[PDB]
């Protein structure tokens, strides 16, 4: 077991592996910081959008007049406004 | 100068149409 631990530490001690584990822990912490209660409607909307996109077997000008597209892009711009808040 | 040439690309046009269909699908009235 001493040899096994020695091999493990000598291979892991590279800065790449330590950085990888540190960033995995940081990713877990940040995902914990991110609030997901509000993210469930976003996930449902993403599901509907992916379904619509895969349903499709001068576009932007016609799309901007679409009320659904207008409301959706207004939602994305509200998202954009919310991020980077002055606080 | 890249966007003006890209918009005429049929592949880019179809791909951005797919992204706009995705955008339409999300936030659906339901
Ligand atoms: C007297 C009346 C004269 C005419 C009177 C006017 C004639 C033209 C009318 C307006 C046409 C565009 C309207 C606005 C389109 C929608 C808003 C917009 O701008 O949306 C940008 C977006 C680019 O996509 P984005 O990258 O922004 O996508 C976002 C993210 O990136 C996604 O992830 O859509 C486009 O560009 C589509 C329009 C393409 C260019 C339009 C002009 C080309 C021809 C002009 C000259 C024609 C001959 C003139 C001859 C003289
Ligand atoms: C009489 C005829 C006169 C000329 C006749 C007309 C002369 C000009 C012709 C039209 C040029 C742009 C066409 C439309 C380009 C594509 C549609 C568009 O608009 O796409 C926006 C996008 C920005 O990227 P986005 O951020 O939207 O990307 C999306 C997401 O963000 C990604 O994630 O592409 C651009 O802006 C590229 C064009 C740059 C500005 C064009 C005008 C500059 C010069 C004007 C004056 C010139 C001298 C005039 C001298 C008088
Ligand atoms: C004359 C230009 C025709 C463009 C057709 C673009 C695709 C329309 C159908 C989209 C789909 O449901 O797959
Ligand atoms: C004479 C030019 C008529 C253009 C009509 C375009 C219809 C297809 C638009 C693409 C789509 O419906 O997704
Ligand atoms: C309108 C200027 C302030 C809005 C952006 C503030 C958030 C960016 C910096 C966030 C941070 O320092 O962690
Ligand atoms: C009316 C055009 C004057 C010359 C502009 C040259 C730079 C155009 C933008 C090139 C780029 O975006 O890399
Ligand atoms: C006289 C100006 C000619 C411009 C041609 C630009 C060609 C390169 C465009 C960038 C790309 O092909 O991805
Ligand atoms: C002023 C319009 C001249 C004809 C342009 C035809 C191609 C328009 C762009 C179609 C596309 O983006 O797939
Ligand atoms: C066109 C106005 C309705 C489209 C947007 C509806 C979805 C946003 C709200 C979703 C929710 O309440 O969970
Ligand atoms: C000036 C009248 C002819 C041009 C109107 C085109 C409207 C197209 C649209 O509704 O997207
Ligand atoms: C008015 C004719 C000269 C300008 C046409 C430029 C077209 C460029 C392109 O196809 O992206
Ligand atoms: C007569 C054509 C006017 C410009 C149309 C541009 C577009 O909507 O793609
Ligand atoms: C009066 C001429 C209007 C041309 C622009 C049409 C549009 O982009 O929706
Ligand atoms: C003569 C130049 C007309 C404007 C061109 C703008 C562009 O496509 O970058
Ligand atoms: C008639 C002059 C057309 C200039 C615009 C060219 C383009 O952006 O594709």
């Amino acid at each position: 077991g001493d040899k096994v631990l020695d091999i493990l530490v000598k291979k892991a001690d590279t800065e790449e592996t330590a950085n990888t584990l540190k960033n995995l822990l940081l990713l877990f912490g940040t995902l914990g910081m991110l609030d997901v209660k509000q993210l469930e409607p976003l996930i449902l909307k993403v599901n509907a959008g992916v379904a619509s996109a895969v349903e499709q077997k001068f576009d932007i000008i016609r799309s901007l007049k679409d009320p659904e597209i207008n409301k959706s892009i207004t939602l994305l711009f509200s998202f954009l406004k919310g991020m980077g808040q002055d606080t």
